[PDB]
């Protein structure tokens, strides 16, 4: 369908970043296949040769440090010379972190990639992009691993952007991993460059990772008080009645009133039917429809990251009919919510009308 004039999409895949495994298990969730599995899909659906393909590269270390402590940066880069005791011992440091020879590599790679993604889409070279890279990174705290996340890919991608363009450029991280994305979050709680919107189940705080920073009454602190939006679900499965109205109701009004020039997604797939850590039932068409809706922000400069999501059929074609959307397809076609949903909606609702006139 596509013609001359028709907006291009970016896509960045690289098997290297495959080599990142935990050596003692290799039935470990965060599966060097998840990738592959995405791009296979991507190349099935004849998704693949419709995209622009941008190059992969390593993130510098002073990139790293647009996030990013010198000592994390340190230690982890420590990692590629560790003997496998060494490694053991150095994840054992961290929440939920296993490490080999090459996840430092392979972090910086996956930052890389989003870095070249985002210039491309400044530029204007594609109009939007998708990234399909591993280890994830919203868990990555300023100072710490956490969560399978060494470097929070999303953070710097949105610093890198800024650093390419201007120090205002209105950067929103709609972040629909099923977890909250603490590093994202605390990285950017005073920053009002910068809103953060997770959707994570959060079961009053009982869920991985933890924590009740996660909750709706965390709105950002000083000047980045309102630009930290958290909408928790509380009361087991949530699918796509819950996110649809989410959208309607609060990520999209917010969204707009900010007005990004930017939109970085924290894509994980880890809420979808089928997933066994997130136990959730977003479908792939739920996927595409929350894409869509984010295509009509920031003049439709959205970059989409893979973060979590743990099965590979599930994850290959939810990802597989973001790009869809990405390229222009039309929507699939797509219900009363859980009644703690709605209440969850209405929470948020209540905390952030303060800071946001399209809530009142
Ligand atoms: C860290 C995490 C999710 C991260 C994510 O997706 N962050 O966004 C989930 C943990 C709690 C988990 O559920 C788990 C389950 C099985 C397992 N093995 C079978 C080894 C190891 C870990
Ligand atoms: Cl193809
Ligand atoms: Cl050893
Ligand atoms: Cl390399
Ligand atoms: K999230
Ligand atoms: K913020
Ligand atoms: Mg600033
Ligand atoms: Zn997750």
């Amino acid at each position: 369908n596509a013609g001359g004039s028709s907006p291009i999409t970016g896509l960045v895949y690289d098997q290297r970043m495959m080599l990142h495994h935990n050596m003692w298990d290799s039935h470990h969730p965060e599966l060097p296949q998840r990738i592959s599995r995405i791009f296979s899909r991507h190349e099935e659906l004849r998704l693949l040769s419709r995209c622009h393909r941008i190059p992969a590269r390593l993130a510098t270390e002073e990139e790293l440090a647009l996030c990013h402590s010198s000592k994390h940066i340190s230690i982890i880069k420590s990692s590629e010379h560790m003997k496998p005791r060494d490694l053991n011992r150095l994840g054992d440091e961290y929440n939920s972190i296993f490490i080999s020879n090459e996840s430092y590599t392979c972090a910086l790679l996956a930052a890389g990639s989003c870095f070249n993604s985002a210039q491309a889409i400044l530029t204007g070279q594609v109009r939007n992009a998708v990234a399909i890279v591993r280890p994830p990174g919203h868990h990555a705290e300023k100072d710490t691993a956490c969560g399978f996340c060494f470097f929070n890919t999303a953070a710097l991608t949105a610093r890198y952007a800024q650093s390419i363009t201007r120090e205002s450029l209105r950067v929103l991280i709609v972040d629909w991993d099923v977890h909250h994305g603490n590093g994202t979050q605390h990285i950017f709680e005073e920053d009002d460059s910068v809103l953060y919107i997770s959707l994570h189940r959060y079961e009053d705080g009982a869920f991985f990772p933890n924590s009740e920073d996660a909750n709706y009454d965390k709105v950002g602190l000083g000047k980045g008080r309102g630009y930290n939006v958290n909408i928790p679900w509380n009361g087991g499965k949530m699918g796509d009645p819950e996110y649809m109205a989410a959208f309607h109701h609060l990520v999209m009004p917010i969204a707009r009133e900010f007005a990004p020039e930017l939109v970085l997604v924290s894509a994980g797939f880890d809420a979808a039917r089928g997933d066994p850590l997130g136990g959730f039932q977003v479908t792939p068409e739920g996927y595409a429809h929350l894409t869509h809706q984010l295509m009509s922000l920031a003049a439709g400069r959205v970059l989409i990251i893979l973060e979590g999501g743990y099965n590979l059929t599930s994850i290959s074609e939810s990802m597989s009919m973001c790009t869809s959307m990405l390229l222009g397809d039309s929507p699939p076609s797509l219900t009363p919510l859980k009644t703690s949903a709605t209440v969850s909606i209405n929470n948020v609702l209540r905390a952030h009308a303060p800071f946001w006139s399209s809530l009142r």
